[PDB]
């Protein structure tokens, strides 16, 4: 059992971007991938999403990717690539927006998308067990610890609590909708 294409390309893209940052420096990469930081850049649409591709520390990308690999993988295998694509696109946009609004355009990471994924996987398993998707009991605990780490700023994750809540809201919403069909 190997992780699907969406799960795989995201991880590799994040690693490729991370390397570009070690070489060129965080600054340079952000100049090109950050959420529009100036009116002159408002129509460079990739920026509304590419901010999720940057990470600022080893622990940052390590945990983001472990979570993305486990949850993203599960969703893609059990619900398809399309399902993961939408959750990722929407959460990336919403969280980025909330982040930008309250703290400025200088941020990055897949943590907003991770919160959405934790929300979706957990909620869907609780409401629609047999759907096959669910967040392993023991992993709920480490998920909560990862959450607490960011919430009380014990672990630097780039994004603020408000942006992470927006990410979570997206995953909970989609999970609510999905366990609403049948
Ligand atoms: C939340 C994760 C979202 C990841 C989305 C990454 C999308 C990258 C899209 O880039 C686009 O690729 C084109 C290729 O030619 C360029 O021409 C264009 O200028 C550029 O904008
Ligand atoms: C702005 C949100 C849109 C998300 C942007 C997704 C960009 C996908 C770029 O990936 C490439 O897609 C090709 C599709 O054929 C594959 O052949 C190729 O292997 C893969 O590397
Ligand atoms: C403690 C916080 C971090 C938890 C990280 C759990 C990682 C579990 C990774 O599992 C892998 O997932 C892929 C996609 O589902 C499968 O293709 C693969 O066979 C499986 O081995
Ligand atoms: C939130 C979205 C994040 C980016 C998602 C990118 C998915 C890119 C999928 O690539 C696809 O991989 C297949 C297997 O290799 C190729 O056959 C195909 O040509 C290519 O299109
Ligand atoms: C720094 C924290 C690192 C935590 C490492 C946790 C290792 C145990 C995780 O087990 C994983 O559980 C998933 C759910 O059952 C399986 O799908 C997967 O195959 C299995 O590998
Ligand atoms: C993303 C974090 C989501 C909230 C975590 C909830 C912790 C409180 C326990 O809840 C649920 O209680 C059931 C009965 O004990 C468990 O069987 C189930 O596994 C667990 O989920
Ligand atoms: C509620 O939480 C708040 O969310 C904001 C949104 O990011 C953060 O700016 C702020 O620091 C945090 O206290
Ligand atoms: C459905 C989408 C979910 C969006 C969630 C938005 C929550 C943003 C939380 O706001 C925060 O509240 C604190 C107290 O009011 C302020 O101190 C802080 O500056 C502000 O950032």
């Amino acid at each position: 059992e190997r992780a699907g294409p969406v799960t795989w390309v995201m991880m590799i893209a994040c690693v490729v971007v991370f390397i570009a940052m070690q070489i060129l420096g965080d600054q340079e990469v952000m100049l090109w991938l950050a959420w529009p930081f100036d009116p002159t850049l408002k129509f460079e649409f990739w920026r509304y999403f590419t901010h999720a591709l940057m990470h600022f520390s080893l622990m940052h990308i390590l945990f983001n990717l472990l979570w993305w690999w486990y949850l993203g993988g599960a969703v893609e295998k059990r619900l398809g690539s399309g399902k993961l694509i939408v959750i990722t696109l929407i959460s990336a946009l919403l969280s980025g927006y909330v982040q930008q609004k309250f703290s400025g355009p200088w941020f990055g990471g897949l943590s907003g998308v991770v919160y959405a994924l934790m929300g979706y996987v957990w909620l869907r398993g609780e409401r629609d067990p047999q759907s096959g998707i669910y967040l392993q009991r023991g992993l709920i605990i480490f998920a909560l610890i990862w959450i607490v780490a960011g919430w009380f700023d014990l672990f630097g994750m780039s994004m603020a609590n408000g942006a992470h809540i927006a990410g979570l809201a997206v995953g909970l919403a989609m999970a609510f909708v999905d366990s609403l069909n049948a």
